[PDB]
């Protein structure tokens, strides 16, 4: 459960900040 | 320290998400 949990957290994490770095690139575009 | 780590986790997660949804309305401006 916990260490479980914060590997789900630390995925989630990753996920967001890739997703943050696709939407840097695109406002670049503009 | 787990509990400790899982809310910071869990503070990253809402800052993350709060700075997307401010990204988006930045993109919604172009």
């Amino acid at each position: 459960e916990t260490e479980k949990l914060i590997r789900m957290k630390d995925e989630e994490l990753r996920r967001m900040q890739e997703m943050l770095q696709r939407m840097k690139q695109q406002m670049q575009d503009q």
